[PDB]
């Protein structure tokens, strides 16, 4: 972790208040707090960037900002204003400047805006008291586990949400993973226990046929998956590359029978820390099956090398998603 | 509002669960990247403490609470409490503060909220390597009228709920909130897959009776995987059984509850846990829907088994099934 911390507060009839900028250091509760009990919180993920002119610069902030408010919602938790979320990272840099790695390469600085309940009381209810923190942190193909034990979230609930309990939730298909030698867990949709929804901290993507043919396949936003910023920002990504790409449904069944006859050429995850990783095979149950020969794909390189060089102002930002915190 | 003390004892990979102390009541501290505060792993539980007219506090079927919160530590990821460093953190909470237990013996004891959080800082998701636990107190029949979620699922079958999960309950406030909006007290929760089956309320299980006297039947959603296994309904179910009423666990379909009700099949339902123990409820909204149970009263099962059920948590009633033992 960097030097310092952000914190803002929240009462009820005050709104967001009080933001100061103070050391990395313990915070106190008290014992009745209710993200202690009913765990209502929420949080983001999103990076700083160091460029060749000095700056350093945040990619599609303003995203993360709405969706922080979105989760926040879903969670009965009142908004944290744009206009605020983004003061905080501006504040946070001009303290922690030096701690931004160099330009350019997949350095970066990783900022975790979170929100917390802070309100002692063991009744069932929205707190009217939160607290929110700003934290930063210094920041090859793998191999997927698919859950048919465990569901993730399901629709009706949070799992369009950056919502803590998904994640505990998860923890048990994430230790049997690592139990069959995969790296991470696919998860499936929680009605039909069939359709794809994301990995445990990434979006997936499918790629169909190859050269100008190719075309990408991508889970639809069904109501209980992340609507991942890295993942919408590929769809755009694609289109402007001139690839066909489909959000629809797509089971397990279809995965395997169209990677078997070799349809379906590439996988790859994708998110903010990682931007895409190759997914090379997968496990379900006892069968095995590998993506093409293993190795990472054209279309997901291809894709990564754009998206990275947007990022680190090495190539044109055409659609203005980079901005400037320091 | 709480007692004076607590009850703190904490986890390290190769201590294993340690330092169990009694410290006054107080603020503790978390760094700010503590998994509880971005990954919400935490498990909890809720039962209470009883003064009798003798002068002794006893508990109700603590060791069922202590296996509990094993089962939901389990499922979260958690270590397990041993259910003997449970059962003693109760005695040691009531040793410093059996004064705060309120006098035999109507409906108020003093409630116990022992819980678990995740402490170890990391922002990787992954168990925890260190929790602590807590043990806090704190001091503690009109019917309600029920508004039934259709927008809003609290748990998936594969899921966290029947597990008493802290992600369980945040899921759930927005629901609340538009049940007030409605005029109702209280969330009635469907089923996940097929958002049809009754599962349970925000905070109790849910019971049906169906027709009058010795051949009433007492009707519950039988456990789905994604409704916790109340001990509160878990008792009921035995003592209908004592008093001599057929009982059901089953599937039960939301379009049969207004349906059967409409019938006058349908004569009393209640809510219970450990909180209230039961709750009748007179009325239920769902959709625009609305409809009353019988007259709106407490039913006579329904209180039947209360009394009984009160009885036996305050002594008066014969302890058949040793469900009572001493605290302290
Ligand atoms: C469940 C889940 N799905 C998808 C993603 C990818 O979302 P994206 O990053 O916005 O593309 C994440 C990562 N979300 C995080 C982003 O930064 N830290 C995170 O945990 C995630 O946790
Ligand atoms: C979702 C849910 N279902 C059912 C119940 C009833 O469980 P029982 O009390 O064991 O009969 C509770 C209350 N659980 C709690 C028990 O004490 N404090 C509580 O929150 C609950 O939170």
């Amino acid at each position: 972790h960097t030097d310092h911390m952000v914190s803002i507060d929240y009462a009820e009839g005050r709104g967001w208040h009080n933001a100061r900028v103070i050391p990395y250091g313990p915070i106190e509760l008290d014992p009745s707090a209710i993200v202690l009990h009913y765990a209502q919180e929420v949080f983001e993920g999103l990076k700083a960037y160091r460029w060749a002119d000095g700056s350093i610069v945040s990619f599609r902030a303003d995203a993360n900002a709405a969706r922080l408010r979105s989760s926040a919602r879903r969670l009965a938790i009142p908004e944290l204003p744009d206009a605020v979320f983004i003061e905080s990272l501006r504040q946070l840099i001009a303290v922690d400047k030096a701690w931004v790695p160099g330009a350019g390469g997949e350095e970066a600085l990783y900022l975790r805006p979170f929100i917390f309940a802070t309100e002692p009381g063991l009744g069932v209810r929205p707190a009217t008291q939160y607290r929110y923190l700003l934290i930063a942190s210094p920041a090859a193909p793998v191999s997927v586990w698919v859950s048919t034990e465990y569901v993730r979230a399901c629709p009706g609930g949070t799992g369009a949400a950056k919502f803590g309990g998904n994640y505990a939730a998860s923890l048990l298909a994430q230790a049997e993973a690592a139990e069959n030698g995969c790296d991470q867990v696919v998860w499936l949709d929680a009605v039909e226990r069939r359709y794809i929804e994301e990995m445990g901290g990434m979006n997936i993507f499918f790629v169909l046929g190859s050269g100008g043919s190719a075309r990408l396949v991508t889970p639809e936003l069904s109501g209980s998956l992340l609507p991942g910023i890295t993942r919408d920002s590929l769809l755009q990504l694609a289109i402007d590359a001139g690839f066909a790409v489909e959000e629809r449904r797509i089971d397990i069944d279809e995965w395997q029978k169209k990677a078997a006859a070799g349809e379906i050429t590439e996988v790859f995850a994708c998110g903010t820390a990682a931007v895409i990783t190759p997914v090379a095979r997968v496990r379900h149950g006892a069968s095995e099956f590998r993506i093409a020969d293993g190795q990472p794909g054209e279309v997901t390189m291809a894709l990564r090398d754009t998206l990275t060089g947007i990022q680190r102002g090495t190539f044109a930002d055409t659609h203005g998603w980079m901005a400037r915190l320091g």
